[PDB]
């Protein structure tokens, strides 16, 4: 049955809590145990109250989302079809309790700095429900790293660790992420030069460039073993198909397109849509550090620049790790 609050955040574990991000589905903080740095999500579910402006989870709802995040996790651990480019999941624990006032000092010293969105969670009674998912802290998101790149030789390395992540998970899990937005790309330093993924049974390497790249969020995500489907329904969601301002937003309605609404069958094409809003972030919003000031940056970026035109004549990530001149 539930547990409170302080099983997964005992005291020190508490104590040393500062907020990282948010979104309509609740809010994550960053703590340390054992000298390691993890990433706490925390979702309020079962109840009547709205949560920054929608309806809140059931647990029959908030349930994908946890099975996703473990099989993904586990193909760290895997031999045929293994990859470390998702996020590792620690733990998932079902608590009850009010939102800790410790959380709610985190959550203020983000508001106060950063800016948030969503409602301070201090309107939570003794019997909320919530979900609380511990992952492997990723590092930093796409998005906030928008200045921070030494060239686009990196963004060719993220855009590889990406396309053989979901090409892996493809072929393991027939897996579609189906909101891979920048928010969701994380970085994080390695000392490794070289990452390694095994796809259907043949190991391969991608430079790393210095940084390990870890996808993240599978609130719309799917994928299915042995027949049994998991996902996100979202076949009479409005607002999801009706976003401007972004490329974003018209992903969402591409994968409807190439799905004709079924969001149970497996449309790996929706994983190469994302690739393609991920290619175009680096070409057009990225900035970096050092330009392509000589001739051989210059023929990356050239290399990139192909890879964003052709890339959507490709049908699954598969096809594009183990066929696409970018990645030979
Ligand atoms: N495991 C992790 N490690 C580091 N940061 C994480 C995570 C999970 C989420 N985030 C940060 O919170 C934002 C909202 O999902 C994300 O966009 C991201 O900024
Ligand atoms: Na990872």
């Amino acid at each position: 049955g539930p547990v409170p609050f302080s099983h997964c955040l005992p005291t020190e574990k508490l104590q040393r809590c500062e907020k990282i991000g948010e979104g309509v589905f609740g809010e994550v903080f960053q703590t340390i145990a054992d000298h390691t740095p993890v990433a706490i999500k925390i979702i309020a579910i079962e109840g009547p109250d709205l949560v920054n402006g929608s309806h809140q989870k059931t647990f029959e709802e908030i349930l994908p989302e946890i099975i996703i995040s473990k099989e993904l996790s586990l193909l760290s651990g895997e031999v045929c079809n293994r990859t470390e480019g998702f996020i590792g999941l620690n733990s998932v624990h079902c608590v009850q309790g009010s939102y800790p006032p410790l959380l709610l000092k985190a959550w203020d010293h983000y508001n106060s700095t950063k800016g948030s969105a969503n409602d301070r969670p201090d309107f939570f009674k003794d019997d909320q429900l919530f979900i609380v998912l511990e992952y492997e802290f990723g590092g930093i998101d796409l998005e906030q790293m928008r200045t921070k790149l030494s060239s686009l030789a990196t963004a060719k390395s993220i855009l590889h660790q990406l396309t053989a992540s979901l090409a892996v998970a493809e072929a393991s899990l027939r897996f579609e992420h189906r909101d891979l937005h920048w928010g969701n790309v994380l970085l994080k330093k390695t000392s490794l030069k070289k990452l390694h993924y095994t796809l259907n049974g043949k190991s391969s390497t991608i430079p790393s460039c210095g940084l390990q790249v870890s996808i993240i969020d599978y609130t719309l995500s799917r994928l299915e073993r042995d027949g049994i489907v998991v996902f996100c329904d979202v076949s009479m969601d409005e607002d999801l198909f009706t976003g401007d301002g972004d490329y974003q937003f018209d992903i969402y309605r591409l994968m409807k397109k190439e799905n004709n609404n079924r969001w149970g069958e497996y449309h790996p094409y929706s994983n190469v849509l994302w690739l393609h809003y991920l290619t175009d972030k680096m070409l057009k919003q990225m900035t970096f550090k050092t330009k392509c000031n000589t001739p051989a940056m210059k023929q990356i970026k050239r290399k990139i620049q192909e890879f964003h035109r052709t890339m959507l004549n490709f049908s699954s990530a598969t096809d594009l790790l183990c066929q696409h001149s970018l990645f030979k």
